[PDB]
């Protein structure tokens, strides 16, 4: 006789399909990246700025508490701590922050540069400091800024700047608030003062606003800080009554792209990734993953779901089709070079040979439907952590139905289709096994009876060479057509 | 001697399509798509929505006398306006970052007014000051939570502040008057050339009155601006004015539970229980879509533009008088007689005759469907979600890009809920399909050459088959070797 | 004598691709992707767009000189200019809320401009100032919708007028403020210092004053002119009123609106000719689902995806000489001989042979193929939607969502279009082998033993079948008991 059967092994690995829970099979292939280094790294070659637990305004205005810094010139992405200690140390203010951060997120160049030497304020004085900076303890300032009567008068401020450094300069400057009158005149002389700034594109001013206050860090003053991008070549001008925080420099930046700011505790740790979360780095070709929503990189779609296995051996049984676990009722675990083949058993031996056909027809199918489900999906570039200010709560609230958005079509639509896919896995091996069985069948004609069971018992003597012609579709009918029926 | 395998028929005309044929009449189907609502406002896991009417937040908050009764709950998780609110700022004016305000206090737990400046110590100003265009009855009067002006002929500087020891974060207004002339001006602060200022930890403003000729609102030329703060918990509030500020006397405790938002409709509330509401009424279901209507207020399904989502769940109904062939194909109709399964055999002896449904395929087929249902229904994600959002007139890009965030995901569910259903009743009606077929191989190769194919899905015996015989058919265990009585075939 | 059961084949080249199957040559296919357009700007539903070319909106309004006599039309559907138009704000500077006012008359059902302020009665100020900023033919000009009010001998008086709405349409209106370079230029221009803009409807009160301050020179001028606009309602009144360095409106634009759209960038013009989606390269006329000319459409669009490719098979595998076996399977070719079908017979006997398609299978699956192209088109939902948007450089953040946003709906529906035809295509594929089986099986079950079964679709008569009986045969009235005596010899 000779007999149509399939690979069984020891495994125990489940899938789940439409119609079915838990189904064993032979072999799967799990889509979903579950696992990360537990490393921040560095992003296609370039690290991130590490701010510890400085905040970007205290590392731009220059905080004193942010002086031990080390700022490399080019970066991918920021990590900050979640909520940073040194910040605005004088209290205050700083319009459009969250424009700034976003700008600064990535660049190909930094760099700071002396734009206007503080010494060079002749008529005015420009040691003012504050105790709410203070350094060891004395009164201190932000070491990047620098006005206030000299005597007893302040007369106009005014420089300007040209900048030609040869890329595009960010400057940030300020207004001081003070708490009364009688504070704007010790500080200022003049009331009714104001700051202008203006550039061939920006045309800023800002005017005192004297309030009673509660101490912030121990001052009721305020300090207002505002910021422009200086294109090459353009200048700066700066023109005060009174008031104004001059910087005294700027810093040369050249962007590469957007990227965003990554909020952990962790620090660098030499190695290299193209995905960052802030709990690790993924290294993966998966098209999924489920390790944290807000990832720095070319990353695989973010689901809610534990667990995506896609079937690619078969029912493991040691369908549509009706074969498999069927009228075949079970695997032969001795077969082990295919997935499909048959037994025999004549006066020279027994049994098991693969069909290499259909077993390497089926798996480059196979070998097709996961490179489909896997390939298909686009992964650019992105970083997916904002900010938002506490007044643009509602824009903070559509970004968040819009990752929520997303986030339920790819999770439903991942479910989905491992279910889907995983029903017709099943069924076409069910179905190659069945098409197995009729080629012989069609074959053999009524040289030989069908048991029922996948055998064929013969009416003829099948030796080893006979047989071999049945494996191989070319059983010679007519020559054995003797039937002893 | 003869068995035959044939599948269930009834008196259904459900139709269902699918991918490759419309209208498909099926034995049973499962619509997913929830097209009902119960026409009622109703409360959202137990906590009720706050009820405007027709005043607005604005005129709720400032003490709109037209909206004196409002009657405020303790604790609520959205927002009920009507469509164009009527009652607002009854003296004309504006409000400073009013959507945020809105957005912030749309789902509260704790709420509660502190009359943080008693209007009784402004001892140096006079407190009653009102107008016609916020008239009661019909006297000049005022916003009922806000207050000053000049005593006498005097208008001393006002300087007055508050700690907020309330225990939690505190939402305070105040606005400025903007006069429509300089007599104006002086009849009612005395100063000119005034201010007012305000300062808190974060918040640093001084506002300067603008005196200028302006188009009557409600009898007035002048304007009033209002702005909004939270004093967080321990900090001070100062006010310092020597003319035009209109002072809040009472500031209102907000614990947020989480944001919610508000829901334009008629309809009134209705002591009933939801976890999904719309402006139409509130919905519940189970189902993963439905298409009542978009703006809706809780976990609810993914709203699609479909009016029908029918899944089959039975056969193709073929009562009597596929990629397997066997139904509506070999096996030409079904069996209205076979009512205690989806497939069996009719049998035939000299006992009797003859139904039985075949429990084994009829069971894979039960849990198979039951499954796909499942696995469609619970495998849809439904998070708490506020659909309709509040834009100004001057953020009309932000709500187009709304609105295009809300178009885009409504193509995505309709395009694949309606292709999910035709491509699931496809391989539905193929799983039957094949389960026929399926059966009847099962009998044929026990039988092999002991009966005959007689085409219709039936057999005829070349040997005697009793009830015990039979039994061994429908469940597999027949005995070829027994049965060589057989040479009645040769 | 024998009868053979096959299938259609042809010298097709078409490739399409499947979940299981790269590059299988088909008989027929049809591509899903819409990847042509006529090359031209058009009417969008009837309705022309506005054709700004190298102006910007600003330019336009205000009146710069080189975008005057512009040639504008009443009502429009769309906005077209050019990527970088030259001609904006001749005189530097700004205009506030900018970006909302492009999109508030990005569509309008009408649009007329009307002198609603004529220079000449400003009595008591000189009307005729302009600049070598907007130089025309070389003599210093002036934005033409505008009036540049300058100090009359050596006085500027307190500059007041208003206008009354009775246009019986809501109206556009721009003015400007004038913040000079220094000093000398306040004094020149204005006389006095310290001076203020003030203008106020019933809803609008704003008060500006002029910053004086040294900038770099942009078109030669140090100064600049702000912006604003607003909205006037029928009947209500705006208020200027001005001390100095007021720039006066004198025309508004009447505007009504019904719906918004977007600006269009390109190089194209308006050629007379229709459509219902316009991209910058040429207009899209299609029924399908999916597109991927250009990802900034205005109109009723087809979804955009990152695909070259979307190919449905239609017809079966191309096997000029699956689940089920037959095709590619032990029939192992296609007939190029069959041309009036997919599946049917090739007979031979006496009187000869033999090709003759199953018309009732052939015509079962052009239904059930048409089904399926017609549900992947007919439920793909579309709306209107103008993708380019506009941002400001303070809005980075702002942009960056809207890409996101544009870039994740991009995502999926590239996925789902790319795995939905592959999918399809494989069922498409099994949904022909399985019709070939089943004809193949109808024949087997009619001859049953008065045949021999080849294997490789062919029947062998045990008796001599003429045309006649090979009719019976093709369409399912063979006569097994009439050939019976005779059959096999036995
Ligand atoms: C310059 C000086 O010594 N001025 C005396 C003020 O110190 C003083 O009031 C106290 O000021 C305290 C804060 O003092 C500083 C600070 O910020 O540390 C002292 C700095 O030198 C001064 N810097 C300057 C003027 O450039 C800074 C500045 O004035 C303010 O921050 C402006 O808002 O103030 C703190 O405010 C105490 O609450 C306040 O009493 C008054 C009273 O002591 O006399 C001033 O001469
Ligand atoms: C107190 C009084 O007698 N005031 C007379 C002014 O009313 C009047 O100018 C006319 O004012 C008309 C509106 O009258 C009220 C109002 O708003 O109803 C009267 C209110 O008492 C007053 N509120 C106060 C004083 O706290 C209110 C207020 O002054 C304004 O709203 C401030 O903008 O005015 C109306 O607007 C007429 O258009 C206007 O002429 C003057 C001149 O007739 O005499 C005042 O005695
Ligand atoms: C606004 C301005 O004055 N920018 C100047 C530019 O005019 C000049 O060509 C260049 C020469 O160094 O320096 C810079
Ligand atoms: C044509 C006319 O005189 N009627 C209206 C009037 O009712 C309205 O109050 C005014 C706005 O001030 O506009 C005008
Ligand atoms: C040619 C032949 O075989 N005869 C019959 C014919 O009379 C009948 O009409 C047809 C069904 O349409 O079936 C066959």
């Amino acid at each position: 006789q000779i007999c149509i059967g399939y690979h069984a092994n020891n495994s125990t690995e489940k899938v789940d399909t439409i119609l079915e829970r838990n189904v064993t099979v032979t072999h799967a292939k799990d889509i979903l990246e579950k696992t990360h280094n537990g490393k921040l790294c560095r992003l296609s070659g370039i690290p991130p700025l590490e701010l510890g637990d400085c905040s970007i305004a205290g590392w731009l205005l220059g905080n004193p508490e942010c002086d031990r810094l080390l700022s490399v010139p080019e970066w991918s992405y920021i990590v900050e701590k979640e909520n940073p200690v040194n910040g605005l140390c004088y209290p205050g203010s700083f319009n459009d922050y969250e424009e700034l951060k976003h700008l600064i997120t990535s660049v190909t160049h930094f760099e700071k540069v002396k734009i206007l030497p503080r010494d060079q304020w002749t008529q005015h004085t420009t040691t003012g400091g504050s105790r709410a900076c203070a350094v060891l303890d004395n009164p201190s300032f932000f070491r990047n800024m620098v006005l206030t009567k000299k005597g007893s008068n302040y007369p106009i401020a005014k420089r300007s700047y040209n900048n030609t450094s040869g890329e595009q300069m960010l400057i940030i400057w300020g207004i001081h608030h003070p708490n009364d009158d009688a504070e704007q005149r010790t500080l200022y002389q003049n009331v009714g003062t104001y700051v202008s700034v203006g550039t061939s594109t920006l045309n800023k001013r800002s005017i005192p606003e004297i309030a009673t206050r509660p101490k912030v860090n121990g001052q009721g003053g305020r300090m207002e800080f505002s910021w422009t991008l200086l294109e090459t070549w353009d200048v700066i001008n700066f023109e005060s009554t009174g008031n104004l925080i001059a910087p005294e420099y700027g810093f040369k930046i050249s962007k590469r792209g957007s990227s965003g700011i990554m909020k952990t505790e962790k620090t660098l740790e030499n190695c290299e990734t193209k995905c960052q979360t802030p709990l690790g780095a993924i290294n993966t070709t998966l098209p999924f993953h489920n390790i944290h929503p807000l990832t720095i990189g070319e990353c695989p779609k973010y689901v809610k779901s534990d667990r995506l296995v896609l079937a690619t051996g078969l029912r493991n049984v040691p369908g549509l089709f009706g074969a498999i676990a069927g009228f075949i009722e079970g695997g032969w675990q001795g077969m082990v070079d295919g997935w499909y083949g048959y037994h025999h058993s004549n006066d020279q031996g027994s049994g098991y040979a693969a069909d290499k056909e259909s077993t390497q027809k089926a798996f480059d199918g196979i070998t097709n439907k996961v490179n489909s489900v896997i390939e298909k999906m686009n992964t650019q570039f992105e970083a997916v952590g904002k900010e938002f200010s506490n007044l643009e709560r509602r824009l903070e609230n559509l970004n968040k139905k819009m990752e929520d958005g997303f986030l339920d079509v790819w999770t439903y639509n991942a479910e989905l289709l491992v279910l889907m896919e995983n029903e017709r896995t099943l069924d076409f091996h069910d179905s190659n096994v069945k098409n197995l069985y009729d080629k012989v069948r069609m074959q053999l004609r009524d040289n030989v009876k069908e048991l029922g069971n996948g055998c064929f018992e013969f009416y003829h003597k099948c030796d080893d060479e006979c047989m071999n012609s049945v494996k191989n579709g070319t059983y010679d009918y007519p020559k054995y057509e003797e039937e002893s029926k």
